[PDB]
């Protein structure tokens, strides 16, 4: 048991500590500003920001990444992470080869139709499921990319305070990706979540926080068959403010921790966008799929298949990901700056959600079990 469940994290350490750790990777990422921008919004929600300075081509400018949370601490660590993150991702002409011993199929990954399937660099990567290397494009580790197998995208990056942590999130994140392609798919989306049994309060103060400010907040169950929590939190926002419709999409081990994320997401969509009206029928269309419900379910009727451990959550993953045919778990250690930050790779896990170009044969089968 070395996971940390205080408040609102799901972390070996606290986030002041993992702030108090990466302050040198902060200089070296070049980080300008970190401001909290809670404020920007009715909500008051805390997120924040980070800018860093970034040079492409010879132009030099500014990057930018937020954070979300339930305070202030892991808000602004969530979008240091998120830079850290991203700054480890950018293309190593150390870690590519060109005549891959181990390629894998590349059709597994899921390809758009404009995909160039002549892959000229690789990366060796860790399937953690068959304890083998194996070779990926490095189109799908990097970013950003050339985009010529497909478009790059920052699906199954992440950071953490040691290896297992930043593998563990991204694993969450490419099977939430998958649930909301799969959700995506679907006719209506027919289960709500109703939070009044919630053990931790954060959640009644989230939601609180939205009412008072006149976003009216709704949650449905997107968990696919893994039995790992995916939730959308959908936002109606009905004040004189210029936003309407939001929703967010969570995913955790604990049900609790996913609506939480799908929460603090929905906050930081809201002041992203205002750092800077749907037509009827399609309006319709969302109320029917988004909102209606025929359903409800309590937090007490969702699986909760966190151990607190990050061995034990991950044998948990690896297992159910194997147990229904999803064979290997691929990471590539991307630390840069001294904190651990990795992409994560299942193939056949869906990106629909990310990518509408890219969507595969299975996933209608799974639709129609999952749904209708
Ligand atoms: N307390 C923490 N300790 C270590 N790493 C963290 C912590 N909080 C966030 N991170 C890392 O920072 C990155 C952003 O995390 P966060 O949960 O805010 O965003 P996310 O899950 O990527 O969702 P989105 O970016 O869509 O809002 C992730 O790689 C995450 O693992």
């Amino acid at each position: 048991m070395d996971i940390k469940y205080k408040l609102a994290s799901y972390r070996i350490c606290s986030p002041e500590e993992t702030f108090e750790k990466i302050q040198e990777a902060l200089k070296k990422i070049e980080t300008v500003e970190i401001k909290n921008i809670q404020h920007l919004d009715k909500v008051n929600i805390p997120v924040y920001y980070l800018k860093r300075r970034v040079v492409v081509d010879g132009k030099e400018g500014i990057a930018i990444h937020y954070g979300k949370g339930a305070n202030d601490i892991q808000a602004k660590v969530s979008a240091c992470m998120e830079a850290i993150e991203r700054f480890s991702a950018s293309y190593d002409k150390n870690k590519v080869k060109e005549k891959p011993d181990n390629p894998i199929n590349v059709e597994d990954l899921i390809l758009p139709q404009y995909a160039d399937k002549n892959v000229k660099e690789w990366v060796e990567g860790i399937d953690i499921i068959n304890n083998e290397t194996i070779d990926v494009p490095a189109d799908a580790v990097f970013y950003p990319t050339s985009g010529k197998l497909f478009r790059g995208n920052t699906n199954g990056l992440a950071s953490g305070n040691n290896l297992d942590e930043a593998i563990l999130h991204a694993t969450l994140e490419i099977i939430e990706r998958d649930a909301w392609s799969l959700a995506d798919l679907a006719r209506k989306i027919p289960t709500k979540i109703n939070p009044e049994d919630a053990k931790n309060p954060l959640i009644h103060e989230l939601i609180e926080k939205y009412e008072k400010a006149g976003v009216k907040i709704i949650l449905k169950d997107l968990t696919s068959e893994f039995e790992i929590p995916v939730v959308a939190a959908i936002s109606d926002d009905l004040s004189k403010n210029p936003l309407m419709l939001c929703v967010g999409v969570g995913c955790h081990l604990h049900p609790e921790i996913a609506i939480l994320r799908a929460l603090t997401e929905v906050a930081q969509s809201r002041a992203s966008q205002l750092h800077g009206k749907i037509p009827y029928e399609r309006l319709k269309r969302i109320h029917r799929k988004w909102f209606e419900f025929e359903g409800e379910i309590n937090i007490a009727d969702m699986p909760n298949n966190a151990r607190y451990d990050l061995k034990k959550d991950l044998k948990f993953i690896k297992d159910k990901l194997s147990e229904f045919g999803f064979d290997k778990l691929i990471y590539v250690d991307l630390n840069k700056v001294g904190v651990d930050a990795v992409r994560v790779i299942i193939p056949k896990m869906e990106v629909y959600t990310i990518d509408r170009d890219r969507l595969s044969r299975r996933a209608f089968e799974r639709v129609k079990k999952l749904y209708y």
